[PDB]
RNA sequence: GCAUGCGACCUCUGUUUGA
RNA sequence: UCAAACAGAGGUCGCAUGC
């Protein structure tokens, strides 16, 4: 792992010590950049005055991965590298830990947190400040707080500020939708985060292709299965449980529309008060389980139903709860029957089950990370694979957040790496941004939308020259808004490119003409 | 529990072209 | 008045993440 050239030449306008933003491509080792710049810090210290450095990273098991990149390297130098965090804490005093540390890896939030806490007042404290995946930047993002903090010190004192540095590998397009738009984005993004030099992969491209590269983002629509009886039937028990309201769908504005009923209606008032919170609650299961079998196996729906009419005999169990419960009961063995299908079942599931054969058949030590929005359909994702007799070759693994153990997610992706036990591993959120997996091979997008910026780090999970990521849809609107986004993209990149063309002065005098926008008087 | 990003939805007030 | 488009201010909700 020798220093690359482009990655000694991304290196420079940092080291001449200003405020840089590292835009390089997705995987192109921005993390090794800011090393590097970490080194050509210490060594250029001046005078007894010493650094502290700080690298922040948005979500946690990219702060694991960082820190333990950063413990790795400099701690054989003979550093202090400690990381504080969510799990870190309300167990030590971030006074010490700075001051014990010649570098602290950190969740941003911790800063904010120990800001308002009292435990620190100057961003003095630091001489150099890195954000990792530092276009999330924007509104009230912990970065932002920071950042606005950091600029009201810059005038309220004039003495000393950390350097600052962006790593990033999507510098994002707000709405602009011309390139002069897009620059007016990138260049605000710089006014945040005080950039005075965008660094740019300039006079070693050839280089920079060999190591990272990417492909297309391939989509695929499948057509929602025609004849649905599962939709009709609970539909229409939706529709009798309406019927009842007035004497007293699958969509996310029924779930808005239920909790506009739930807070109107929070002893002719009081029985007809939880009447309503046993028609809207019902409604609301039937709709989720609708809206559970739009992306699953109706098995998994009728798993949710099962799951909530033997909890109705829990509770209160009234009038109301036996009569739509045992309407339900009628009209059950019907839908587990149905359950027993085989040919009617979502095609997408269907489609996925093809997308992974085709690729542990050609390749049998393939690394996939299937991403898709929600917990409960990730978590669902994996029953699909095991119980699946075609996919279960390779054992599943879940990464998450939790309402997941951040130690038990240190040991699937730790697993995931190297097992060639579990080669795929589903995932949310977590998963898109920064992540490294190097044996990564496949990428899959089940129903994962989205931003340019998503859709640019999500499709870079997939490293190691083997590289695909294949998005599958079932609707209209997300096959296009992707599209939108692979034009966007390149908007995205021209506007960099040009941005880049500017002279020194007039990129500055761009970005405190932006600044000047956000200043404080005092009297 | 709280914050944030993001998405859906709705409202007000204005500018555009249309009928 | 209607429809369609853009933009400024606001209300609600869902997801994900962070503390
Ligand atoms: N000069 C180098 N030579 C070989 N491998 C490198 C070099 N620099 C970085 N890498 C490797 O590239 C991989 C991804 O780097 P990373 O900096 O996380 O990408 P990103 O820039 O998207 O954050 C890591 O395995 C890292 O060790
Ligand atoms: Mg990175």
């Amino acid at each position: 792992k020798k220093a690359r050239s482009y990655q000694i030449e991304l290196a420079q306008p940092a080291i001449n010590g200003k405020n840089a933003l590292i835009c390089a491509p997705t995987g192109s080792g921005k993390t090794f950049v800011s090393i590097l710049i970490c080194e050509h810090h210490f060594q250029n210290m001046p005078a007894g005055r010493k650094a502290k450095v700080v690298f922040l990273a948005t979500k946690v098991p990219v702060y694991e991965q960082q820190k333990n990149v950063f413990k790795h390297h400099f701690e054989r130098q003979g550093y202090s590298v400690q990381g504080i965090s969510g799990e870190n804490f309300s167990n030590v005093s971030v006074e010490k830990v700075i001051e014990d540390s010649d570098i602290i890896v950190v969740t941003p939030q911790i800063l904010v947190n120990s800001f308002e806490d009292g435990t620190l007042t100057s961003l003095s404290i630091f001489t150099l400040m890195i954000f990792d995946e530092c276009h999330n930047t924007t509104g009230n993002h912990p970065y932002n707080v920071l950042m606005t903090r950091y600029l009201e010190q810059k005038f309220n004192s004039a003495s000393q500020l950390p350097q600052i540095l962006g790593l990033t590998a999507s510098v994002g397009v707000g709405n602009a939708k011309n390139i002069e738009e897009t620059i007016e984005h990138i260049c605000s993004l710089c006014s945040y985060l005080d950039i005075q030099a965008i660094s740019t992969v300039r006079e070693n491209i050839q280089e920079l292709q060999r190591f990272m590269n990417k492909p297309e983002i391939d989509v695929r629509l499948v057509k929602r299965r025609i004849h649905n009886p599962f939709a009709a039937i609970i539909s229409n028990l939706m529709s009798e449980t309406e019927a009842l309201m007035r004497t007293i769908f699958g969509t996310q504005n029924y779930e808005h529309w239920i909790v506009v009923t739930q807070r109107k209606c929070r002893e002719e008032e009081s029985r007809i008060c939880r009447a309503l919170f046993i028609c809207t609650e019902h409604l609301r299961k039937y709709n989720d389980a609708l809206i559970i079998s739009e992306d699953a196996r109706i098995i998994d729906a009728l798993s949710y139903l099962t799951e909530f009419f033997t909890n109705v005999k829990n509770g209160p169990y009234t009038e109301l709860e036996q009569h739509l419960t045992a309407k339900f009961q009628e009209k059950e063995p019907e839908l587990i029957a149905l359950s027993k299908d085989e040919t009617n079942e979502n095609p997408k599931l269907e489609e996925l089950v093809c997308i992974l054969d085709d690729a542990y058949r050609y390749n049998p030590q393939t690394r996939t990370l299937l991403f898709a929005k929600t917990r409960a359909l990730v978590s669902a994702l994996k029953k699909c694979m095991e119980e699946n007799p075609i996919l279960n070759y390779i054992k599943p693994g879940v990464l998450m957040g939790r309402g997941m153990t951040l130690p038990s997610q240190k040991g699937v992706l730790d697993a995931f790496k190297t097992s060639k036990d579990n080669r795929l591993l589903i995932a949310t959120s977590v998963a898109d941004e920064g992540i490294d997996i190097v044996q990564c091979n496949l990428v899959v997008l089940y129903e994962y939308s989205g931003n340019v910026t998503k859709m640019i780090q999500v499709r870079g999970r997939g490293r190691a020259a083997g590289s695909k990521c294949i998005l599958v849809t079932s609707k209209t609107e997300v096959v296009e808004n992707e599209k939108c986004n692979r034009y966007k993209e390149e908007m995205m990149n021209k506007a960099v490119e040009k941005i880049q063309k500017w002279d020194e002065e007039t990129f500055a005098k761009k970005i405190h003409n932006l600044q000047m926008k956000e200043r404080v008087l005092r009297d």
